[PDB]
């Protein structure tokens, strides 16, 4: 993707976030939703720049664009001082509606895996009309996103 002419640009720092249930406890503070959209790849949890689900299954975290917007890609920043193995199975799905949470929406991609604190970009199979973006963990594992960054190209500056 980015093709001449083109620049790309993450709508995602312009939305709002939310997600199924948070980490609750001790480690609490530090796992609220809208960390995966505050411009920050930190994948220390530790430093509070993550999102982190309960822990029960099937968890899911999403962003609100707050408009319509047609998205190439979607990069993630995995958890990076431990589990990095949780997030495989994840499902990136993009939508104009919330159907069902975003869950049910028409899919961008699947991670397959990811190492831990590693970035990644996955291309939808062709751009994308959506306002929601949602990431579903259909798994019993804990959602933690570091970073969620939604994709779309605008005509260059210059
Ligand atoms: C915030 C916590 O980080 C590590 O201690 C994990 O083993 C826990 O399951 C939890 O994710
Ligand atoms: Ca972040
Ligand atoms: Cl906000």
């Amino acid at each position: 993707v980015i093709p001449e002419g083109y620049t790309q640009e993450n709508v995602a720092v312009r939305g709002k976030a939310t997600q199924s249930a948070q980490l609750r406890g001790e480690h609490a503070a530090n796992s609220e939703a809208s960390n995966a959209i505050d411009g920050n790849r930190d994948s220390n949890f530790y430093h509070g720049s993550c999102t982190h689900s309960s822990g029960q299954a099937n968890p899911w975290w999403r962003v609100d664009l707050l408009q319509v917007y047609t998205i190439t890609s979607v990069t993630i920043t995995n958890r990076g001082d431990c589990c990095g193995e949780r997030i495989s199975g994840a499902e990136i799905n993009i939508g104009q509606h919330l159907a069902s949470n975003g869950v049910n929406n028409p899919e961008c991609s699947v991670i397959g895996s990811m190492a831990t604190g590693e970035t990644k970009t996955f291309h939808c199979p062709a751009p994308m009309i959506g306002r929601y973006v949602v990431t579903y963990l259909p798994t019993s594992e804990s959602l933690h996103l570091c970073e969620v960054e939604v994709n779309v190209d605008k005509p260059a500056a210059a």
